[PDB]
């Protein structure tokens, strides 16, 4: 309802604490990711909370408008599209978002999807090829976890 | 959601799927658990979805009702308190179990909460015990895991 939190494990060494809160009519997504490659990877909220076959099962991108994948701050994007965490040479990100299009309740809620960090850069809808359009050419889905209510 | 999934695990061998649906006004819980030690074993909703200290951080019994722990069939429940799975000799517990009072929606909606197998059987409240009380005796939790939107 108005906090809620996610823990992301995958098979190789990137893990990661997300939390969001709802604040006045918006929700903040903080956190951090370790072990990563240094760089922008993909952050996006996927369709289902279903881990039976690791972060596969998740799904494609929360995008109840059905529209074509972007960037956050464009008006054409998923809902789930989160854009990019940037780790530094250590291999970590620091999550610092605020969101408008998620929610913690209702017809956007998260609550119960799957958070996932992906392996490349989300080029944001702009590469020119069909996948662009799709999942940002993110590429593959190194952790994820499904989004749970906290206190 | 009409439908929901939930993996669990822990920091032992004990390990399982369940899967959860709405059908009419109730929820219809099925699914398996193996590594389990043979006979019964509390199995419970419990108020967090979060993952953040293990099964520890999950809380206590989903009781939006403020009621005292009893078994699935008895009045005075919590809504989390779903009763015990039975583990074979070789581990292995099939779940099937019709529930009135949890929800994948509105305000009982179990959706971003934890679903937890425990230790010991649920004394369902019976125990003559004051933790009879409030956990069925049930002990330990031995995996967990949050329940999430499923296709
Ligand atoms: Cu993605
Ligand atoms: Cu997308
Ligand atoms: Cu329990
Ligand atoms: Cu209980």
């Amino acid at each position: 309802a108005t906090k809620a939190v996610c823990v992301l494990k995958g098979d190789g060494p990137v893990q990661g604490t997300i939390h969001f809160e709802a604040k006045g009519d918006t929700v903040v997504v903080t956190g951090s990711i370790t072990g990563l490659t240094e760089g922008d990877h993909g952050f996006h909220v996927h369709q289902f909370g279903d881990n039976t076959q690791g972060c596969t099962s998740a799904g494609p991108h929360f995008n109840p408008l059905s529209k074509k994948h972007g960037g956050p701050k464009d008006d054409e994007r998923h809902v789930g599209d989160l854009g990019n965490v940037t780790a530094d040479k250590n291999g970590v990100a620091i999550v610092d978002i605020v969101d408008p299009l998620i929610s913690l309740s209702g017809e956007y809620s998260i609550i119960g999807r799957t958070m996932v960090v992906h392996e490349k850069p989300d080029d944001l809808g702009r590469g020119g090829n069909e996948e662009s359009t799709s999942t940002g050419n993110a590429g593959s889905r190194l952790a994820c976890g499904v989004i749970g209510i906290a206190k």
